[PDB]
């Protein structure tokens, strides 16, 4: 599995942007930092909803020039008014994963010898 570090270019409106990020991840492990501040949501009435950029499933992993790896939310939300109008950002989602072993799991069961 991988996380997929893919390039997002959004364009902002007049408005702005239209999401919001979240602070999850555990592991505040001083100079690593194991965080991710993900999507919480991607309002409608921005232009990510509409173009179906950055969606509620993504990380900011990294921005056009500065690296995220898991920082604080309020650090990507600075972030964000840092940067320019249209900066590309390496969003990396955690997609594949549920592709095998789930639930039942392997489980070498039938093999007890």
């Amino acid at each position: 599995g991988h996380m997929e570090l893919f390039p997002v270019e959004l364009e902002k409106d007049s408005e702005g942007l239209g999401i919001s990020i979240i602070g999850m991840g555990a592991g505040a492990d001083m100079g690593l930092e194991k965080l991710g501040i993900f999507v919480k949501t991607v309002t409608e009435g921005g232009a990510a909803h509409r173009d179906g950029r950055i969606q509620v499933n993504d990380l900011l992993v990294e921005v056009d020039g500065t690296s995220l790896v898991g920082v604080t939310q309020s650090f990507a939300a600075s972030v964000l008014r840092n940067t320019k109008g249209r900066v590309r950002f390496m969003i990396g989602r955690e997609r594949p994963g549920e592709q095998s072993e789930v639930a039942q799991l392997i489980q070498q069961t039938l093999e007890q010898e």
